[PDB]
């Protein structure tokens, strides 16, 4: 068995290797990387994902978000607060002001502990989740905007024909801006590739090792448990690795810079935060070993985990018996 002990492999594909997408997918689980639930890809050297980031300062953040945090240091929970629009420059302003800036610092390893000492005290204001794509049309290899999609793969792989479409996001983030812990929708893949900025470091816990997280989770957050029977779905809860350790929650950690991809593999719960300001573009997708991962992913009915017009499909042909009662949360 490949990655035993389920460690994060880092990738350097060649200019060939990086042709093909799927292809290479499938050789890094070969060599088991899914183990992880985490893996990076460094780029060849020749391979850019656009000429320049000059232009970008006119994007729209139409809903930016202040993340609020409540609990402890180790164990917290943060609400969106949705905040005026701003453009990019506007934003990249205000996450380089005093208020905002990430502090004096030794090293990576010092920021972690800052962060995780500090969090709670401040507000950050993330621009999460914006359709859209920077990569240039030119650029044939690693396209995020150019991927098979999903549908597409469900397709291909059980015959059946669906409505929906699959699409890019862009992420601007700022110090402590804070991805909570969680699985994708229908414990998709996912892909993110960081095109400027400030670093991002990432925690997550192996596939074969997820339930460990969630009993820990309901343990923590025991009045959103009994709310919701995947209340992790809601994507609002922090653990931070001491505490993790202290409850034997088997993790890794890895920090991704400017110029990176990383891949999340189906049911790889992850979490994590941002050094300054940055942007980042992420999409799920789906190859065939996601679709025993996808029949059995838990749902939120609940209401509160509210998700795209695509994932209606997957559910209803996936997961046939819980499309009632999912839907019902969705309406
Ligand atoms: O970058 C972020 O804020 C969060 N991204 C992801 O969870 C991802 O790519 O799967
Ligand atoms: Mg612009
Ligand atoms: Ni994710
Ligand atoms: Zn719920």
């Amino acid at each position: 068995a490949q990655n035993p002990n389920c460690n994060i492999m880092i990738f350097h594909p060649t200019k060939e290797e990086f042709n093909d997408f799927d292809k290479y997918i499938a050789y890094m689980e070969s060599q088991g990387a899914h183990r992880a639930g985490l893996a990076k890809i460094i780029p060849p050297k020749e391979w850019k994902a656009r000429e320049t980031y000059d232009n970008i300062s006119e994007i729209l953040i139409a809903t930016p978000l202040q993340q609020v945090a409540s609990g402890r240091a180790g164990v917290f929970t943060q609400y969106h607060k949705k905040k005026k629009a701003m453009t990019v420059g506007e934003y990249r302003h205000l996450a380089n002001s005093k208020k905002y800036q990430t502090p004096p610092h030794q090293n990576f390893e010092d920021l972690e502990r800052k962060y995780w000492k500090n969090r709670i005290y401040n507000s950050p204001i993330y621009g999460a989740d914006i359709s859209g794509s920077l990569f240039d049309e030119n650029t044939k290899q690693w396209n995020l905007g150019h991927l098979g999609t999903i549908q597409d793969l469900l397709e291909k792989e059980c015959g059946v024909v669906i409505e929906g479409v699959n699409t890019p996001y862009l992420y601007f983030g700022m110090w402590k801006t804070t991805f909570a812990w969680h699985t994708e929708d229908m414990d998709l893949y996912s892909i993110n590739y960081l095109h400027l900025g400030e670093p991002k470091t990432w925690y997550v816990v192996p596939p074969e090792h997820g339930q460990r997280l969630e009993r820990l989770a309901r343990e923590l957050f025991p009045g959103s448990s009994r709310g919701c029977g995947a209340f992790l779905r809601h994507k609002v809860a922090l653990i931070s690795p001491t505490v993790l350790k202290e409850n034997g929650i088997p993790f890794n950690r890895i920090t991704q810079e400017a110029g990176e991809f990383m891949v999340t593999f189906p049911y790889g719960y992850h979490a994590g935060f941002n050094h300054g300001f940055n942007c980042a573009e992420a999409i799920n997708f789906a190859t065939p070993r996601w679709i025993d991962y996808g029949k059995m992913a838990s749902q939120c009915s609940c209401g509160e985990a509210r998700v795209t017009f695509s994932m209606d499909a997957f559910v209803r042909i996936l997961q046939p018996e819980r499309y009632d009662l999912w839907k019902r949360g969705q309406d």
